[PDB]
């Protein structure tokens, strides 16, 4: 299964900053049949970003409507390949597990690929981690039609605490067993589970080495040149 | 006051349908020094739309974040960097489906005006509110939530959305609309002064079609429209024509 590294630029960038940053990304020699690399710019930067990045990179948008909203139909029509669903920022705009299920159903009926985010809070980590994550995942997992095309992301919302690569691997493990339980062992073995906590050039190798971590959804470190080194950890 | 006609495409369009629609719009001869016509396409259609439209049309986006730069949001800063001239704030759909509050509207307007954007600011009362004689109460509270932020009164445009006559069965008439706009205008007179109240554009944001536009625009305190699905049509040109 293909490792997958994603740049979530969140609400950042200017037309010049994107030219320079996409240029440095372009400089990276990687094989896209080996490794998926996905850039998620702000909506109004999408066409600019998609033009500038080479075809070896995929692109997506950071949210999609279950119905100011970008509909899945509109994304389909523009050849926009990926959408992010359920990012904790969106949940903390009050997005619920039901909204996440319903966005995924909308995206999948339109031939979109989805990067779906979940994970447990500090308080829930009352030893409620597998419970919280089993509920979050069961809320949408039955919708998955092709297990190459839905990418899960564990976001350790649990603050002044840091997650170790061991603690990440343990939650990945249990997500892939939730999937195995709920959908089958071959499905679980197919699905990419990315780490979506704090990822930088210094801890990325320790995480990608982990048996159940297949890449990353990267926030602030993906606004820098050196994001190419996070990609290189996955090469 | 120049009249002001806005096309809110809401969640609609493809690339070819936009090429076709923008071509029809470009065929209309109006004087943009006498009439403001603003198109608000979906975010991912903005670049395409702005290229296809002639300069007589202004453009904008349908929502803006209250947070600056720092998932899913377009900041006022990013908009200003893209030379996006207008934003829509407070549309009923955002108040309904995203829980947008009067506080969010104020902060969005604050972020917008600090970044040199012009703002189309929507408000309006529900059926239940109107039935309890709360029209004036609710509109006063909604307008007072942001009205002290307005500097140049050409650069903020108010929109009355009669939620009570949107998907309720109920229809509003032009007299009913005019009465509300007059009340809105006195709110602005009472809070910012006579000159500012007579400068500000107040649009009707209820159901606007080829059928009703002229009945609406002719009322004294109705200065235009924020038009939804009727703006996804070539005959949007005839709505503009009533304001010409
Ligand atoms: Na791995
Ligand atoms: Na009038």
């Amino acid at each position: 299964r293909k490792y997958f590294v994603a740049a979530n630029w969140k609400c950042n960038g200017t037309l010049e900053s994107i030219k320079s940053l996409t240029n440095s990304f372009n400089n990276l020699d990687f094989d896209p049949s080996k490794l998926d690399v996905v850039v998620f710019p702000v909506s109004v930067h999408y066409d600019h970003t998609r033009k500038l990045l080479q075809s070896k990179f995929s692109t997506g948008i950071q949210n999609v409507s279950k119905f100011g909203e970008v509909s899945a139909e509109i994304a389909k029509d523009l050849n926009i390949e990926y959408v992010i669903i359920g990012h904790f920022e969106r949940r903390k705009f009050h997005e619920t597990d039901e909204d996440v299920r319903e966005k995924l159903q909308a995206s999948l009926k339109n031939n979109l690929k989805a990067v779906v985010c979940f994970g447990e809070s500090l308080e829930q980590r009352q030893n409620k981690t597998i419970e919280v994550i089993t509920k979050q995942v069961k809320a949408f997992v039955d919708l998955i039609d092709n297990f190459d095309n839905v990418i899960l992301v564990y976001e350790p919302l649990w603050t002044g605490k840091t997650a170790t690569p061991e603690q990440a691997q343990l939650v990945h493990k249990e997500i892939r067993k939730i999937v195995k339980d709920t959908c089958g062992e071959k499905q679980a073995n197919q699905i990419r589970i990315l780490y979506g906590g704090s990822v930088n050039t210094e801890n990325c190798s320790s995480l990608i080495q982990q048996e159940d971590i297949d890449g990353f959804l990267v926030g602030n470190a993906s606004l820098k040149e050196s994001f190419v080194d996070i990609i290189k950890s996955a090469m």
